[PDB]
């Protein structure tokens, strides 16, 4: 009933596969079409399992650490956003991507951006 | 060996209790001293379980959805940052806090900020 | 030659009117179609007046304080982004919107988002 | 009366020299102690010249493009924040630093961070 479980695609062509559990959990895999990434990475997150009923979206977030058996990019992305249902359902997000840095370079550790996920792929 | 498992406190006085699993998982609870929050909330996230050895920090992230048995603030925060070890260990983060909004208000859904966690409480 | 001077429209329908001076200055007016805003506000900013020639965009930023003769929303937005030329020229930005807050509420002062500007209006 | 005009120092040791004009303008120079920066750069911005009187801070923002006669880092930073007066006056900010990138790399153009400015230097 949450509308979230399934496969989602962003504007870069990345693939977000997620299960929204009854307890508020998000689990799944992420495959990025961009950056220092190859194949699937574990993700986990949380969502509001009792959202408002006034047309507001459903708040959520998740994390990927960019380490798997094929690569380690010494970094992690978190996406914070909301699911907005309907015939053209979307998950609208903004993200923070932190790379490990020495203390001297810590000020320059974190990229910010935004991803829009839909249930069908962009062309 | 990761240095992450345990209790951490930020500059607001919030309490972050986390277990860093051997597989890269973060699990635990978060108690915020600020905002529309009461008692403990579930968190989950990920960290780089094989960080660089050049003095760089360990990248990580986690999510809290602000729903428990006592409150629902129809929102979720993700923290993205890194752990920096030593005698004054820290987790330096930046966060995104998305609230569910109607489509018309979506542009105004997301707060950004920064939290510094240490192993002893601020005064 | 910079391609920046003129009128630009974002996805909300806001109107950004700017002059890019030879010295790196941006001046102009901003009219927001969203939020606590009415009519035109002063803006000022800066851009890279000698960008790279490898196809990279031109970095820039500007600020609006949301006070004019008709409203005061006790807030300011900064947009940071780049101009990307061509037949479908764009200014791709991300923004930070800070509202004045008491010290206790300072953690919740700042919204983040993203605006895409084009030379013709969205429909 | 605004409290803003003068010299300010952040936690990196950078020096922000600003004049707050009666019309809401900020002008001055910025010297960064970090990154691809040498000597002083022009800045310009805006502030709320009629802030609330309830103890809330004064909203403001400014931009530096990282080009002067000595360097060009093909980038620009905007700081968005507020001035909080008193015996230990501060300007609390968050910033976005966009670097020119090709279209393919645009997703990775923008760093985010936070700077705290005070009227005396850190040690
Ligand atoms: O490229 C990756 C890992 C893959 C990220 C993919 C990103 S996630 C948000 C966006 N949405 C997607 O679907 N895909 C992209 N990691 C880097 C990034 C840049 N890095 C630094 C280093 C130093 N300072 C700052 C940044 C080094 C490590
Ligand atoms: O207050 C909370 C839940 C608790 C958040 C606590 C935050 S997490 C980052 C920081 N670090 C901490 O340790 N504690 C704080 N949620 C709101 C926030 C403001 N909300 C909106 C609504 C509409 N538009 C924008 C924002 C409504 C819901
Ligand atoms: O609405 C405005 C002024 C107009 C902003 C228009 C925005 S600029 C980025 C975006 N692009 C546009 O073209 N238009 C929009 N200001 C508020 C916002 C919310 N405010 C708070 C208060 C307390 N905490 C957090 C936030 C109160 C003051
Ligand atoms: O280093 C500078 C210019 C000086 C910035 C100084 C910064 S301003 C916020 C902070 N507060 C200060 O007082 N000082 C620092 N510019 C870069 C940054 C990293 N760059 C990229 C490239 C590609 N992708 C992402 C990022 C390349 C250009």
């Amino acid at each position: 009933e949450a509308g979230i479980t399934g496969t989602w695609y962003n504007q870069l062509g990345s693939t977000f596969i997620v299960t929204a559990g009854a307890d508020g959990a998000l689990t799944g895999t992420y495959e990025s079409a961009a950056g220092k990434a190859e194949s699937r990475y574990v993700l986990t997150g949380r969502y509001d399992s009792a959202p408002a009923t006034d047309g507001s979206g459903t708040a959520l977030g998740w994390t990927v650490a960019w380490k798997n058996n094929y690569r380690n990019a010494h970094s992690a992305t978190t996406w914070s956003g909301q699911y907005v249902g309907g015939a053209e359902a979307r998950i609208n997000t903004q993200w923070l991507l932190t790379a490990g840095q020495t203390e001297a370079n810590g000020w320059a550790s974190t990229l910010v951006g935004h991803d829009t996920f839909t249930k069908v792929k962009p062309s």
